[PDB]
């Protein structure tokens, strides 16, 4: 898969599993469009976002909510959400692998680009 | 001041000088609207962002920008920014102060709260 | 594998390749006893740590070799290295994976602990 | 002063108060010898660490107890201990800002180094 993500919790050292990711598209008259939607599971990744043929360049939004993972165990977090906002296959084709690391008053986000 | 915000650099071991980073308020209709602007001191710094007057209740959005920083350096980064969106001083009256830590790959934001 | 261990570089957007890990046990007289050695590869883990039968409970220590990673890319780090002090397997087996995120300035260390 | 170290948590969102901060200096003989040690005062920091004229040249550690921070909270954290160890006043002489962020399973150290 061309687009990966990963999120971890920092505070219970396991990997947050059912947290929302929407993934958008800045549309030609600079609106993000809806491209992709997904619930992480156990592995702490959504499963298939998209596709090497539909994931064209252009820049996408990564956002991952965050709020909703911690009010639900019982924590008030600080953020509203987490976003990665990336130009993406603007040199050409590569494979985007985006990790969180969530906790209540932080978060880092890294990418790691490969080359199919 | 009630909001204060320091960007530093994880490549070069230093605050980032002139960052532009814009903090903005959603407006009544979801509309994000310009709340303070200002640019990184040698401290890693914008000065005055905001007043304990004006900082009223709210969600915020903090945008550093992140990409103009690391081109000028002659490095082409993953991210076109950085933001951090909460609700402040809800629960009454407190003082943020936001870090960011940058590199051209991956950034970290933290949240320290103090009493109203 | 219980022990899993994974360094990314946060200024190149890639596995770390070719990181020195060196595994020690906080052996019986308060001494450390080299337990295991690797050197990452391109997925930025060193192979085959450990097997589950010589994994057994104890006080281990991870060190990454940082500074020999970003002195040959001609960087100057600050850390001499990083490490990572944990009980092992003291309430049960468990699979470890300890992911460390560099900076020639910064360091992020996250254990992601599993129930086998 | 010449170290200033700044512990912060990142569950709760504000500095780190009595967190023990040990310094340790290589001694001749490959030794750690005990150089100052402090407890993290309300601002998340240990005052008075040492002196410009005692903070010479040299391979510096400081120890951050993390174990017992998290225990006194009824948390049982991942790590036995946070250090940082590097190469102090090579160069010349510099002002090294130290900082830690914990979180049970996690923790990043930062340093912000300042011209001789």
């Amino acid at each position: 898969c061309p687009l990966m993500v990963k999120v971890l919790d920092a505070v219970r050292g396991s990997p947050a599993i059912n947290v929302a990711v929407h993934v958008f598209r800045k549309a030609a008259d600079d609106t993000w469009e809806p491209f992709a939607s997904g619930k992480t599971s156990e592995s702490g990744e959504p499963h298939g976002l998209t596709t090497e043929e539909e994931f064209v360049e252009g820049i996408y939004k990564v956002e991952i909510d965050t709020k909703s993972y911690w009010k639900a165990l019982g924590i008030s977090p600080f953020h509203e959400h987490a976003e990665v906002v990336f130009t993406a296959n603007d040199s050409g084709p590569r494979r985007y692998t985006i990790a969180a690391l969530l906790s209540p008053y932080s978060y880092s986000t890294t990418a790691v680009v490969t080359n199919p």
